């Protein structure tokens, strides 16, 4: 019951990378400052999804992790090439929240429980990248560039049993539109899963977060519609509340 409304940042070499080709001369791309705009119009958490070349990601990520935690008090979830337990365990420890798995859960799904199980369900997100192929709803890895074979029901029930706290649902087929979350996706996997289902691609306008927390998602996710300040968070929040949701404010 409870609905929440999560941004993404992409980052690159420890700036964050705008989503859209809208400009801004002061606005600078520093995770921190952005956090804290974030924080202060009520976002209740922030997504960091790093897109850094293989050889600096390392510690460009654990840099990032120091900086913001220190310095923003809303939750923290950190991922993008996370293939490892060492390396998740050391952003919690340098002050992340939440860690966020994709490619390395499927490809090892104890992965998931060890995590839970040093750290707590909660310090755990599986991103789930999902697309329809010849008419059924398959797992895509690898920024949605291979089909593993695995249906999102199976996946779903599996991550559940794992230990995941959270599941992120990010529809491919609503990949580079802005019309609305794919809510069919949603209301499948919904009855699969006791977890919080995040929502993620294809986010527009304000009645869109409505939709998404109709069809059972507990969260939905978005970059650009915030970062240009297209969508007014306190706006979103005060129409939410007017049409029967429950949102903090
Ligand atoms: N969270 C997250 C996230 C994940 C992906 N991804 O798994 O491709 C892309 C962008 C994002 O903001």
């Amino acid at each position: 019951l409870a609905k929440r409304i999560d941004a993404a940042l992409i980052m690159k070499d420890g700036r964050v990378v705008k989503g859209s080709n809208f400009e801004n001369l002061r606005d600078s791309g520093d995770p921190v400052e952005l956090g804290k705009f974030y924080s202060e119009i009520g976002i209740d958490e922030l997504s960091f999804w790093d897109i850094t070349a293989s050889v600096e990601k390392r510690k460009t990520m654990l840099e990032l992790v120091e900086k913001v935690a220190e310095q923003i008090d809303i939750p923290i979830t950190v991922g993008g090439g996370i293939h490892d337990f060492e390396t998740a365990s050391e952003l919690i420890l340098r002050g992340a929240d939440k860690v966020e798995f994709n490619t390395a859960a499927v490809e090892n799904p104890s992965l998931i429980t060890q995590i839970a199980q040093t750290f707590g369900s909660q310090a755990v997100v599986v991103y789930i990248a999902a697309k329809r192929v010849d008419g059924e709803f398959m797992v895509f890895t690898y920024s949605g560039t291979k089909n593993t074979g695995i249906l999102l029901r199976d996946w779903v029930v599996e991550v559940e049993k794992r230990g995941a706290g959270e599941i992120v649902l990010g529809s491919i087929d609503r990949l580079g539109t802005k019309s609305g979350y794919d809510t069919e996706m949603i209301r499948f996997v919904r009855p699969l899963t006791t977890l919080p289902i995040i929502a993620h691609r294809g986010a527009g306008k304000m009645e869109h977060f409505l939709e998404a927390f109709l069809a059972g998602a507990d969260a939905a996710k978005a970059d650009s519609v915030f970062h240009s300040r297209e969508i007014d968070v306190r706006e979103l929040k005060e129409y939410l509340k007017k049409h029967g949701v429950n949102v903090r404010l």
